[PDB]
């Protein structure tokens, strides 16, 4: 099974989904004196206020929380998108130190974390109809890097606990998203892809300039988590990120100059 360890890691991915070297894959170095300055972007509308988180689990290569998506609760709407985008779950990518941990890159920057609010577009029904279209999802991804702790993240660091190994989940309930997002809004866009098999050229991509800060003690409670499941030998759930991938044909634009 694919991971991020020296022999079933991001360089081996390609053999099983072969996608891995496509025309539009994620994640990205974003260039900002290369992105170009659209005025034509729209802001963007998130509406989070009647988000209903459902669980959180470690699924062996993250932890996510995961929301009902049966309704419009918690949508993605505007910016460079066509129609409303469903928020289904939101996950972590982090490192085994502060330097490194983001997927994507600013000028090559890396930072200690980086957060993805997966949504799908609602015109295809159902999350795996929306996975096969160049359209079908949008991935909001904030940067975080180490400072002041960040307020809203601490009732998941204190959950992470009881979902140590792969395969646990718990009740997470009445989680408010809001309180992850950083005060701008102002992003990058660019089409691209999951970054976890299947890899699926599915997304597009919108990156908030603006990190959040948390604190050390927050990403230390990430790095406790393991890739194993309850009984094998411990494997911390760390550097769980991929790198970036060619820019091939595209553009990334910016929402601000
Ligand atoms: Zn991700």
């Amino acid at each position: 099974h694919w991971g991020y360890g020296k022999h079933n890691g991001p360089e081996h991915w390609h053999k099983d989904f072969p996608i891995a070297k496509g025309e539009r894959q994620s994640p990205v170095d974003i260039d900002t004196h290369t992105a170009k300055y659209d005025p034509s972007l729209k802001p963007l509308s998130v509406s989070y206020d009647q988000a209903t988180s459902l669980r959180i689990l470690n699924n062996g290569h993250s932890f996510q929380v995961t929301f009902d998506d049966s309704q419009d609760k918690a949508v993605l709407k505007g910016g460079p998108l066509d129609g409303t985008y469903r928020l289904l779950q939101f996950h972590f990518h982090w490192g085994s130190l502060d330097g490194q941990g983001s997927e994507h890159t600013v000028d090559k920057k890396k930072y200690a974390a980086e957060l993805h609010l997966v949504h799908w577009n609602t015109k295809y029904g159902d999350v795996g109809k929306a996975v096969q279209q160049p359209d079908g999802l949008a991935v909001l991804g904030i940067f975080l890097k180490v400072g002041s702790a960040k307020p809203g993240l601490q009732k998941v660091v204190d959950v992470l606990d009881s979902i140590k190994t792969e395969g646990k989940s718990a009740d997470f309930t009445n989680f408010d998203p809001r309180g992850l997002l950083p005060e701008s809004l102002d992003y990058w866009t660019y089409p691209g892809s999951l970054t976890t098999p299947p890899l699926a050229e599915c997304v597009t991509w919108i990156v908030l300039k603006e990190p959040i800060s948390v604190s050390s003690e927050q990403v230390l409670k990430f790095r406790k988590l393991n890739f194993n499941g309850e009984g094998e030998p411990e494997e911390l759930m760390v550097d769980n990120w991929r790198p970036a991938q060619p820019l091939k044909n595209r553009q990334i634009k910016a929402s601000f100059k």
